[PDB]
């Protein structure tokens, strides 16, 4: 099975039991309280998402960030690395803090979810964070107006203990599966391949295609036993799109009608909020994908793209996730699996990759999704 | 032995004399391209080898391994650093004409062919994405991207340049035009074991002085016993209210008789390349050149290659970000960085020294608006801010404005 970054998992939960030691050595120490956004970082950041990323970005690991989208280790060694994962933080938040090494972050309940130790305070580049991320200044960017645009001069990083696993109680947390629990399911399984899918959308016939297609091409290789990984991201999702706990019933319905197959198939959430940030992000969501032991990783055309804001185009160039994919630092090990667009094809009656010779045969209709799922899209809407 | 030029031995694109006249022809043959000033002077920076191992005009694949990674990777799998796009930019038109042919010709302004480009790929130009990358920002304003790219094609090419002739502009400055091939000759003739390089696009005040000799000092200090400076000032396109390259060499030559900085130790050269005004983004490029002419260690003080928000005002870039990042970035990791915090004008010294900000009151801060401003309201900056030989070149440069 392919080793996560660095050669191990990093995770950043407490052991049985420390977890009373360091929920009283918490009460000690000055108090952070984290947002929705915030505790889902804390998520991505315990379980090992970000291996070996040892807690929220420090200053030296924030513009690695920033301008070569990865992270240096102790040996020469460079990991992926495309989004920053940081705290802000206000003004009287740093004066609160002080001098002290240590402070805590609390959740919204009121309890003590992290230690952050050995922290260090630098200014927060509001301007200069987006432009390098998204490629663009525009106002309307979803994940910059949460957690970027209003709030935080500051940010702060460090070593990071987390106290207990996050459990949202949303009704989904059995999907919620870590990614030593994927590799436990992995093994589980024999699997001699773990294809990944990404995806923050419900499932149609296109985005099956490729998953089928990608079996095929598995077994033809000489794979016995390839498993696809289904990953729905439930993380932070703009407003607009449809709802997480909605997705999860329409793909519930995809593997249901034999579009995909359950035997063969995992289905888990994988906890980052989404950045819609085109081809930096896409490389984060393929460096997660890695440590939760998927060798292979499907990417089709536009991936972690969206309309821009103002302007009548895409934000990004839709072939540039799949090439800056294929050459991005630290993704060398990761099979990458590109595809062109898939859409409905008139003369067939299903869906297959876009043909440029006959245009005049394609739709952007009978079986471009399963009823199944369309059912739930339709309740749901 | 000096540093090695990154991927192993400097790649110039010069083709040789024997082939010089064939090429030529073949030149003339070929769907041609009129290059701007700037286009000019990267084929300059790509012609001997600024940018080595990079074999002419980057391809898409090369534009965003620049724009993402600020490095690119070579083909036994090693990076190098790579981080100011070289690029070539045409329109619709120009696109159209050259239509399916693999080789097009460079010509300069006017009429003479100077580069053949070799196996062409041409893709889309986002200029929008592309200026966000590289510069930190979006706004009206910044003058290397209205000067270039905001009224350039929406397309650009890339290929493998062959420059039929070196470049040569005989505007009485060539002779200080020296190439890296021709740089490290004259380190291994002065038996240099240690080339410190100073970039600068700005006249040398004592400031700057202050950086070059502490590096000579430290220097002497690990061990070195034939350190050689060289003052690199930039000699590219520049915005049109800094003081133009030719007063600036006219400044520096006084400044090395003054004896402010040593003209016995010291190389004065100029480097081609075209300034972007990108911080932290563009210094990575002023390093990497400077590793290519062979010097191994580089100063780098406070803000480089920034500049004030054209909008509003503040810095466009944190002043500290360019010496971290360059002390991180990929393929710059063998070379020696000599960071450096702000040197100012000492009152109570009556000198130029590194900030104190236990004692801020103290110190003067002189800028280029000021300096024109003094210059105009006949007043001098304070007694050893910059040498008296080089403000007399300023106020006659301040003078001539007039
Ligand atoms: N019509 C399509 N044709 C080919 N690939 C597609 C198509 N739509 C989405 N994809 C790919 O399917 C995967 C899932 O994309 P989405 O769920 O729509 O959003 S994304 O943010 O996760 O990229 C991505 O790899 C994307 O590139
Ligand atoms: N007052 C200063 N104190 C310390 N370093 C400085 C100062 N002014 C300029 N520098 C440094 O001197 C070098 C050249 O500066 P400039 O000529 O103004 O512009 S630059 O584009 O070449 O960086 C850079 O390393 C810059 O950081």
């Amino acid at each position: 099975l392919i080793e996560p970054d660095g050669g191990k998992l990093v995770e950043l939960v407490v052991t049985d039991f420390e977890r009373d030691l360091k929920k009283g050595e918490a009460l000690s120490l000055p108090r952070i309280k984290l947002s929705r956004i915030d505790l889902e970082w804390v998520h991505v950041l315990s379980e090992g998402w970000a291996t070996p990323l040892k807690g929220f970005m420090r200053e030296a690991e924030f513009l690695q960030t920033l301008h070569f989208n990865s992270l240096r280790l102790d040996d020469g060694s460079v990991v992926n690395m495309s989004v920053p994962i940081v705290l802000a933080i206000d003004d009287a938040q740093k004066h609160r803090i002080g001098d002290n090494k240590k402070v805590a972050l609390f959740d919204s309940k009121g309890d003590p979810v992290a230690i952050l130790n050995n922290i260090e305070i630098y200014k927060h580049p509001k301007e200069e964070r987006i432009a390098r991320t998204w490629g663009t200044i525009a106002p309307g960017l979803p994940y910059v107006e949460q957690t970027i645009t209003n709030a935080g001069n500051w940010l702060i990083g460090g070593d990071l203990e987390v106290i207990e696993p996050i459990q949202y109680n949303d009704g989904l947390d059995h999907f919620r599966l870590s990614p030593t629990q994927l590799r436990a399911e992995f093994t589980r399984r024999n699997a001699d391949a773990v294809f990944a899918f990404q995806l923050r959308n419900p499932v149609h016939n296109g985005h099956a295609l490729l998953m089928t297609d990608t079996r095929k091409r598995l077994l033809e290789m000489g794979y016995k036993n390839p498993v696809l990984l289904l990953h729905p991201l439930g993380g932070y999702t703009k407003a607009d799109d449809v709802p997480l706990d909605w997705r999860m019933k329409q793909h519930e319905k995809v593997l249901e009608d034999g579009v995909l197959d359950p035997e063969t198939t995992v289905v888990s959430i994988f906890p980052s909020p989404m950045h819609y940030a085109g081809p930096t992000e896409v490389q984060w969501h393929a460096k997660a994908r890695i440590n939760a032991g998927a060798n292979f990783y499907i990417v089709g055309r536009d991936p972690a793209g969206m309309s821009h804001p103002v302007e009548k185009r895409d934000l990004y160039d839709a072939d540039h996730g799949k090439k800056v994919l294929s050459m991005a630092p630290g993704l060398e090990r990761l099979n990458i699996l590109p595809f062109r667009v898939a859409a409905y094809d008139k003369t067939q009656g299903k869906m297959a990759f876009f043909d440029p010779s006959r245009p005049q045969d394609f739709l952007f209709p009978d079986g471009f999704m399963c009823p199944g799922g369309w059912k739930v899209l339709v309740d749901y809407y």
